[PDB]
């Protein structure tokens, strides 16, 4: 163990936590992403995700910030299903609701009336193939009023989504029901592919974590296949390269680092994690943040497989475009979660 590197990991994590706590708005929300024409900036979703990312820190002031985040979410009680969504003006969705329920668990509110209502609402999104859809068709169709899209298929936006299913499978109440869908959607390469996210490391890490949490020995080979895929994705320099970031994506690398935590015995895996930690430490900005790289696709509503859509515009309407986390809060929270989880295994 190189104690200077252990200490820099502490200093890096602390700088990022300070960035994130200072980056809250006057009411205490984390905000990120922007649809400038009308939907504006994410809050409920971002807050649920960031709070969940910070939930493994031991700091009492961070637990207080998560308690506050949960109180903010409970005041967002305007939707009749009890779901949360991108922000106040959007309809509920399963992915935001799943992250909010993970935050609830971290602050001891899993058994609350609101958490029970929101879990029930998730059941409505279960599909005949055993996965979870992000949106109810009639709820999201209301936001698309342009003649050219108002009457197209919504079976892309309203079909089962692996990235959403993987996040909901973090909830013990759903893990068993989603198991078979998670198993059948694994590729021959050992990864999963998401719907909304560009970076397959997100879906792959969350899916492998849900299979690990279930503890079934039948799922361990699948988890090891995913870890092997992660090892291939991480280059020797310690990053995951993408077409957009051929010198490394901080968001993809962080999720890859999380995935590699699912094998604690293999020497090559431990060395790869150490390499990823080194690279992430080098990439941190002076203010504690990492550069935005959480790329969110807006497929056309009819698109059942955005992983087969060959021409995204980095953001005119937004269908066929990619947006990102302009505040770097989403990316930074992802990175600091991966570093906090990996540090004890350095
Ligand atoms: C990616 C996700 C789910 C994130 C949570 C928000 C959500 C629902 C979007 C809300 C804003 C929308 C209706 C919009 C707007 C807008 O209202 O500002 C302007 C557009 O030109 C445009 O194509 C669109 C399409 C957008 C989504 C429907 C696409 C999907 C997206």
């Amino acid at each position: 163990l190189l104690y200077p590197k252990l200490n820099q990991l502490s200093n890096s994590i602390n700088a990022a936590v300070a960035f994130l706590l200072e980056a809250r708005n006057l009411e205490g929300w984390w905000q990120d992403f922007n649809f400038p024409q009308a939907a504006s900036i994410g809050d409920e979703w971002v807050t649920a995700y960031v709070g969940t990312m910070l939930a493994t820190l031991p700091y009492a002031h961070v637990h207080e910030a998560l308690m506050q985040a949960w109180e903010l979410l409970k005041i967002r009680d305007h939707r009749p299903t009890g779901e949360w969504g991108y922000n106040y003006i959007l309809c509920g969705d399963a992915a935001t609701t799943g992250w909010a329920l993970q935050l609830a668990a971290a602050v001891g509110a899993s058994d609350s009336e609101r958490a029970q209502q929101a879990r029930a609402a998730l059941a409505t999104h279960l599909q005949p193939n055993g996965g979870i859809a992000t949106f109810a068709e009639e709820s999201i169709r209301a936001y698309i009023k342009v003649p050219d899209l108002a009457n197209v298929s919504f079976q892309g936006w309203c079909g089962a989504h692996t990235c959403v299913s993987a996040a909901v499978a973090a909830l013990p109440e759903f893990r068993s029901r989603l198991h078979d869908y998670l198993r059948v959607t694994q590729t021959s390469q050992g990864n999963w592919e998401g719907y909304w996210w560009s970076d397959h490391e997100y879906t792959t890490a969350l899916t492998a974590e849900a299979l690990a949490a279930g503890g079934q020995a039948a799922d361990q080979p699948s988890i090891e296949q995913a870890v092997a895929w992660g090892l291939k994705r991480l280059c020797p320099q310690g990053f995951v390269a993408t077409s957009k970031h051929p010198n490394g994506s901080t968001f993809a690398t962080a999720w890859c680092l999380r995935l590699l935590l699912l094998n604690t015995v293999d020497a090559e895996v431990k060395a790869a994690r150490a390499a990823a930690i080194g690279w992430l430490l080098e990439q941190q900005r002076p203010n504690g943040s990492w550069v935005s790289s959480a790329y969110l696709r807006i497929p056309y509503p009819f698109d059942r497989n955005p992983n087969q859509f060959p021409h995204w515009r980095y953001y005119k309407r937004f269908e066929g475009s990619i947006i990102f986390d302009h505040n770097s809060i989403f990316t930074t929270a992802t990175v600091v979660n991966s570093l906090v989880k990996a540090a004890p295994m350095l």
